[PDB]
């Protein structure tokens, strides 16, 4: 799963026999193993399928050590393909900003970035803000220059709550994983 | 929120001189480094600060290699604390579920896992569903048993749309990583 | 090659700036890098793309250390997706066996494995062979047991070139790994 | 070769004295008395009962072997191991022609081609078919221009692979 | 205070079932594990807690492997937060230094480094010294130059006792790790 | 230095030539290298000596990258032995406990552990405490059983400051690195 | 063998296409055109100008080589590498006698000894001297009891090594 | 062997309980483990001691997985110090060269290297040799340049058994690594 995601199939109970290892999708492994009867998932979370090419019944596995096929709700040692469930769509973040403080004045909501809040919003300062999802950097200047502040919480009622000595912030941007 | 992640500070530019490694949050390394002119971030995103105990001008450094401080928009060479940003992958994950097909009849919206549809809600079948944020697993039988189906951020107009030949679904989970 | 490849993209020349790493295919990394001017392939062979979703122009990158976008024949630094390339190990070996030593008798070829060459091909013993490519195991009996001998890509007139003098073999196998 | 390593235990269930190898060892009977379990983290390995690769011999893929009977072994008696360099590459073949997928013009040599016609007399290659391996076309010779990718298959048009003109002057093999 | 360190929690005993890795402080993993019956601590010392946000009954686990919770004197199987203990190696480090031999004459006690004896104190030579806590470096010339001598937690009755043929010492540092 | 401590010597400036690596003391390496002209210290802090068997002039090196022998204050490429400076003597911790709270009543000081504070100190409860060095676990019962509390700070004025709902603590113990 | 790996770069200063080996490769001219830098992370390696170990050949310890002239190389032309298994062990010899450090009783065979006198007729060994390697004495035979350790040296008393009685019945070699 | 050894001590049988790891000698680990009933040597060969400061009874432990104190012949679980053992690589090779092929001429031996065998031994060419043990390099000239050939532990009557037919060599070297 690209952050250490890997999964290892074994042909005997309790991690024995031949072992086959997979870092990505793999649409068939019936060549390497005849049967899979235990799995260790060291990284990530896997769709694992009975036949090859992602066919048959599907069982899914996160990090952990599975010594018997029944403790993934399996029904045979028949497995043939696996797909990594790659994580949530990054498109989940959102933020609310206010003109006056303590959530007063005109308030504007956005799931995207903001180069010049003067231009897209016609506000000079920002005195309070709720983060509803995600994490955000506040910039004192347009174009993501200047003093930086990190909004890793939920709500903020005046600029010092994000560690600013002034309401001068003029652009903001989301971080992603 | 807890995997590999590492930051390295060098006294001199181009990754030279005394070196200090932070693999989690450090509130004062001024006794190891007198200065920092170059950073390497092998993993994660970091907030570094000019002063210790996370104060002063702060910069965010993603993975990357920064041979002088002007590459992290640094003002000068004084840094003193480092904090690693957590970027919750377990954000919101909503799902809607209906008792009739094509989103008719009774319906619920949940944020959380459910070992028994007919316990927590009063639906025996499930015939349509909306996934709003995240990706979920549908189970044939109560308490996360039976055949599993996997449901990404889509809409599902009939049970056949998530694979299932039937509407016999009586538990569901959200994914986490 | 196998699934252990890994490629890393840098935003500046000489392996500097923000860095993104793949070990599997990435539909988009435009939400991670503004540009790309150096690449480091640590494993595998990769196909890289100007645009997300594998559109645009395509450059092929083998293992090595690429300090500039012109050292992979690129037209500029706009890349947006990548995807590892495979080398057909499910179709990378055949064999030619021979009833009489030094290629007398009649010539029997396959690219599959053979359980009981009696059952499949109607010979009692194998006296010669040339292997097209691949590595192969002979066993004494049909069920793949008994003494085993292995055969790298070459030409053996008499059973002495592999590990015995008895002609007794009744099963053979290509090995994928 | 890449990341291969094998471990021999004098006792079953991966206990006792343990001796590790990642290339070949012609005799390790001095380090190891018996051998009743093996771990193979990477690669496939040939294991010989006696030193310098003699005696009965077993193959073992990666996997975990707690008894000698699990690798079909006869006793606990083994003393040398060779790693098997499975032939990587060597199957890339080709074929070309200046008209549409017909045995008219031909060319079947498994080297490289910096020039459409210097490395083999031909104006422009109009279609092709590999017999194994993966090959790369280059819109202009000495391997410049638009890169294009072909897997072991048959082609019948410069649009059966993604391109515009039949403009094609170079062909290179891949190995991994 | 910042090197490798890792803790692993298993849903089931003897290191089995779903697994969760903490390499720095985690304030709530109840959404990854419903339980924990076995822990592995590869690095560092940890505080784990029954409830999230570091509350409830707490246990300290050093490096080790704990196959049931009764091995960490656990009361039951509910754990929810993990915090890594910092054990400051840069504790106190005092040194005394005299202008005469055998601890006679003017003398100072310091906790901190000193680029010039004859700047901060008014001694040209240094002829005796006591190391109270820690280990220090003596330098021939001011500003951490010249020949270095190394001084562990000992007493030093004359300059010859720390190696030096002379008393020409005019800077010193403490060690840090 | 046993927590990842390693050092690498190179026979050319800027990390080139033959490289020799050392995890422990090494009383000679003039066989492997003729000259050392750059060093990378990846772990720990090293005494490094001019001749073999820890002889000649001594230079010491912490973590960092030293491309020229002069930037460790060297004078030649002559080096022959190295010793790891292993960290501070663990014997630095100390703690003060009080009968009444806010540092009242009889007060007892100890640099060692305490099995039964009733027996060694004849105190039933402990209502306040200063840690002067080290880190300590408080036990509600004798013999290090019972509820655990962690004193990772400096001073504490009533039991809840170490998270206790009661003054019932009866043994305490130091942690070491 | 243990942890050895070598990297060949087509370009100087560790750039270009790069091919890695940790066992031997008989020919890698297909993966690598030229070679102008090498990195050797582990082990010592023999590098041959031509395939299957032919041509001129250079040794390279671990180290970092940015030019071919840094390994005394003649060109950029090389195509195969063997890892050199430096002989580990093989020098442990011995000698024993029942009186005090005198060539009276003798015994010089470089195997093991579970029994003071069955594996070689002698009551108790009273002193000894190894000619190389490191050996271990055992207070009682079949290698039980107080262990004692001898480096390549000469001894002249069961107190020249740390023990009480001259009680000594077993001797075992070490290899690492 | 070399410096890459590593041994790990467990307080319970079957590699359980608290664990301490060494890669270099440890005068005391009684401040870390109450007991020891299983050991894991991952590299090297180790000498372990009942008491700190290498006193008490001594057990020698080669690479392997020791689940019980009786499987290293111990008398109980009180161990308190350890220290790696070396294998004399500064005295592990000699050679015997020969003026005339197949051991005619007179017999010249050393265990050192030889720069100019002309200067040292008064021969123009080397026609035979047997190597006692060790690996050796012949060069064409005295300064260790020219063509090189290597020689593993064996017996070569004519210069054909090593890589040439010309007798021209004037320098040779034992290699330590």
């Amino acid at each position: 799963s690209k952050t250490g995601g890997k999964i290892s199939f074994y042909e005997d109970r309790n991690f024995l026999g031949r072992r086959y290892d997979c870092d990505c999708d793999c649409a068939d492994f019936r060549s390497y193993l005849s049967r899979c009867n235990s799995i260790r998932v060291e990284g990530g979370t896997w769709a694992v399928y009975e036949r090859p090419n992602f066919s048959g019944h599907m069982y899914i596995l996160p990090q952990g050590e599975y010594p018997e096929y029944q403790r993934w709700m399996g029904l045979n040692d028949r497995l043939g393909s696996c797909r990594a469930v790659h994580l949530s769509s990054g498109g989940q973040a959102k933020i609310q900003v206010f003109e006056k403080g303590d959530f007063n004045g005109q308030m504007y909501e956005t799931t995207e970035d903001c180069p010049s809040i003067m231009e897209q919003f016609h506000l000079r300062e920002i005195h309070s803000c709720k983060v509803v999802e995600g994490t955000w950097i506040f910039y004192e200047l347009p174009n993501y220059r200047g003093r930086q502040y990190l909004l890793d919480k939920k709500e903020y009622r005046k600029p010092v709550d994000w560690g600013a000595a002034s309401p001068a912030i003029q652009s903001f941007r989301r971080i992603v994983e």
